[PDB]
């Protein structure tokens, strides 16, 4: 198993498919430039008057209220 879906992904090591020295993430909408995303940065917009989502600061995936 692999931290990035695809082998053309920078953030992680070619050889490994590991995350490379210093990458936090490698892709979701919490993920930016292989590091998490900042906290409070809102990540997901509903329709309607249910409540956005932002970013954990330490994870790379847009939550959700449950």
């Amino acid at each position: 198993e692999c931290d990035c879906s695809s082998p053309e992904n920078p953030c992680c090591d070619a050889a490994t498919c590991k995350l490379r020295p210093g990458a936090q993430c490698g892709e979701g909408l919490c993920c930016e430039q292989c590091k998490f995303s900042r906290a409070g940065k809102i990540c997901r917009i509903p329709r309607g008057d249910m409540p956005d989502d932002r970013c954990t600061g330490q994870s790379a995936d847009c939550p959700r209220y449950h």
